[PDB]
Protein backbone atom coordinates (compact mmCIF):
# COMPACT_ATOMS: atom_id res chain seq x y z
CA UNK A 1 0.00 0.00 0.00
CA UNK A 2 2.67 2.43 0.97
CA UNK A 3 4.08 4.57 -1.87
CA UNK A 4 7.30 2.66 -2.63
CA UNK A 5 10.60 1.87 -0.83
CA UNK A 6 12.68 4.78 0.65
CA UNK A 7 16.11 4.80 2.26
CA UNK A 8 16.61 7.18 5.39
CA UNK A 9 19.51 7.91 7.66
CA UNK A 10 20.19 9.43 10.76
CA UNK A 11 23.36 11.61 12.08
CA UNK A 12 26.33 9.99 14.10
CA UNK A 13 24.33 11.60 17.24
CA UNK A 14 21.23 9.87 17.12
CA UNK A 15 20.15 7.66 20.15
CA UNK A 16 20.40 3.55 19.80
CA UNK A 17 16.53 3.59 21.06
CA UNK A 18 15.65 6.73 18.89
CA UNK A 19 16.21 4.67 15.72
CA UNK A 20 14.41 1.67 16.36
CA UNK A 21 11.85 3.36 17.95
CA UNK A 22 11.81 5.81 14.79
CA UNK A 23 11.78 3.21 12.59
CA UNK A 24 8.63 1.47 15.08
CA UNK A 25 7.22 4.70 14.69
CA UNK A 26 6.83 3.72 10.78
CA UNK A 27 5.98 0.50 11.55
CA UNK A 28 2.86 1.21 13.81
CA UNK A 29 2.13 4.58 12.51
CA UNK A 30 1.92 3.52 8.59
CA UNK A 31 5.02 2.59 6.81
CA UNK A 32 7.52 -0.70 7.05
CA UNK A 33 11.15 -1.90 7.25
CA UNK A 34 12.72 -4.98 4.96
CA UNK A 35 15.94 -3.72 5.75
CA UNK A 36 18.15 -2.04 8.15
CA UNK A 37 22.09 -0.42 7.83
CA UNK A 38 23.77 -1.31 10.59
CA UNK A 39 27.36 0.06 9.51
CA UNK A 40 30.31 1.87 11.72
CA UNK A 41 29.51 5.46 11.27
CA UNK A 42 26.18 4.85 9.26
CA UNK A 43 22.88 4.46 11.30
CA UNK A 44 20.52 4.18 8.41
CA UNK A 45 17.25 1.44 7.29
CA UNK A 46 15.61 0.72 3.97
CA UNK A 47 12.04 -0.52 3.53
CA UNK A 48 8.34 0.94 2.74
CA UNK A 49 7.21 4.52 3.35
CA UNK A 50 5.19 7.06 2.22
CA UNK A 51 4.89 10.55 2.01
CA UNK A 52 3.43 11.22 5.04
CA UNK A 53 5.80 9.60 7.31
CA UNK A 54 8.28 11.36 5.09
CA UNK A 55 6.78 14.78 6.21
CA UNK A 56 7.48 13.30 9.85
CA UNK A 57 11.12 12.59 9.36
CA UNK A 58 10.92 15.28 7.00
CA UNK A 59 10.55 18.36 8.40
CA UNK A 60 12.49 17.54 12.01
CA UNK A 61 15.51 16.54 9.72
CA UNK A 62 19.32 17.67 10.18
CA UNK A 63 18.57 16.89 13.90
CA UNK A 64 17.73 13.22 13.21
CA UNK A 65 17.40 12.18 9.39
CA UNK A 66 20.91 12.54 8.14
CA UNK A 67 20.05 11.79 4.41
CA UNK A 68 16.51 10.86 2.98
CA UNK A 69 15.68 9.38 -0.28
CA UNK A 70 12.75 8.83 -1.57
CA UNK A 71 12.05 5.62 -4.48
CA UNK A 72 8.23 5.71 -4.04
CA UNK A 73 7.13 9.19 -5.44
CA UNK A 74 9.13 8.61 -8.72
CA UNK A 75 6.68 7.05 -11.46
CA UNK A 76 7.79 6.85 -14.98
CA UNK A 77 11.30 4.66 -14.69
Amino acid sequence: GSAGKFIVIFKNDVSEDKIRETKDEVIAEGGTITNEYNMPGMKGFAGELTPQSLTKFQGLQGDLIDSIEEDGIVTTQ
